[PDB]
């Protein structure tokens, strides 16, 4: 084939995110039986139906029996086959079970998008599959120059906001990409001048990124159990890089991760200390801020293309009896996010 003119960093990004074996590896990490639910038999209606049963399990837990729970639990495993041999699988009888399974289904949604791009489309041997898969993302991806100002600011954001409690690893930035999802700037127009626009982190596993770049960061569907998400069903960001980087789920056996920086239109924040599984914001609010005990030093906020970058070292916020060690930001309308960068990260595990 004609060999692809894309920058090498862009080619390795495309290799990573469309890797079929990585998708499978993620699935067996969630204890899915690939013999019964292979990557190709995954579909949206199966994932949604599973979400609903998980909403049934949520209902039965909120009103307290291991007798009547058993039936709902089994119905879940019926829709998403798990790898337990001749079994009796573990009972899904608590809030932790619901959170953990909702998170798995979130990932399956993104994996199904990635695989549907791969199996949709055309076959032409004379094109480099790298170029072919790139086009499927409908996302302009450029390499940001190491010596630019934007690169310096980004590396400082990474350098300054790694929490002491996440010190089992550190981060080097391998590549910085500037990204522009088709139509996202247009979608963002209503919020582009809103106050309190902040450049924030969103980490995810590499097997979700094809989904993210083609479909954007998204709201979990109606069927998903609201109780599975600490501040309900929205799009979550952090101001501490390590808090987001934990969601990459890197390890000693695959240490390269991907993390986003999005411009988030937060406006009037509904400030919370503890879990609130809301399905709408109070009138007049545009976002939830989950209040951390620690925050980037607000005096070291810097501006990048008119957007605040909270890149100060972590200090005490002053908030007292909070569930959150660090800040968290949630929006509930997809149009409040404009994705700006994508970093490839090297994780040095010190353990
Ligand atoms: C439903 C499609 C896939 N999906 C999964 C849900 N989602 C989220 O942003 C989300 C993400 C998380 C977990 N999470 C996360 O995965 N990455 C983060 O950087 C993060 C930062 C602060 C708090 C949570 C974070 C929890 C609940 C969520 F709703 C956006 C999203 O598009």
């Amino acid at each position: 084939h004609m060999k692809s003119k894309l920058p090498k960093p862009v080619q390795d990004l495309i290799k990573m995110i469309f890797d079929v074996e990585s998708m499978k590896k993620a699935m067996v990490e969630y204890e899915i039986d690939l013999q019964k639910m292979p990557l190709g038999k995954l579909s949206k209606r199966q994932i949604q139906a599973a979400y609903s049963i998980l909403s049934e399990v949520q209902q039965a837990v909120s009103q307290g029996s291991d007798s009547q729970i058993l039936d709902l639990s089994n119905r879940f495993y019926t829709l998403i086959p798990h790898d337990f041999g001749m079994k009796k699988p573990p009972l899904l009888n608590n809030a932790d079970s619901v959170q953990a399974k909702a998170e798995m289904l979130d990932n399956l949604l993104d994996i199904e998008v990635a695989y549907s791009l791969l199996r949709g489309g055309s076959d032409d041997s004379s094109k480099d599959p790298i170029d072919v898969n790139y086009e499927k993302l409908k996302t302009d991806i450029k390499v940001v120059d190491r010596d630019s100002e934007e690169a310096e600011i980004i590396r400082k954001y990474v350098k300054n906001t790694h929490a002491t409690t996440h010190n089992a690893y550190d981060l080097e930035v391998i590549d910085i990409f500037k990204i522009e999802r088709e139509g996202e700037c247009q979608r963002y127009k209503p919020f582009k001048q809103l106050h309190n626009r902040r450049l924030l982190w969103h980490g995810s596993r590499t097997t979700n990124f094809a989904g993210i770049l083609s479909q954007g960061l998204r709201i979990a569907p109606p069927e998903a159990p609201v109780t599975g998400y600490m501040f309900g069903k929205g799009i979550y960001f952090a101001d501490m890089v390590s808090k987001s980087a934990n969601y990459c789920h890197t390890s000693q056996g695959d240490p390269i991760g991907l993390i986003l920086l999005g411009e988030v239109a937060l406006g009037n924040m509904y400030e919370l200390k503890h879990a609130s599984h809301i399905s709408k914001l109070p009138k007049g609010k545009h976002s939830v801020k989950g209040l951390g005990k620690t925050t980037p030093d607000p005096s070291a906020n810097i501006s990048l293309d008119g957007v605040d970058v909270p890149l100060g070292t972590g200090i005490s916020s002053g908030v007292n009896d909070t569930s959150l060690l660090y800040n968290e930001y949630i929006v509930y309308d997809i149009a409040q996010v404009n994705l700006k960068y994508l970093l490839k990260l090297k994780f040095n595990f010190k353990t």
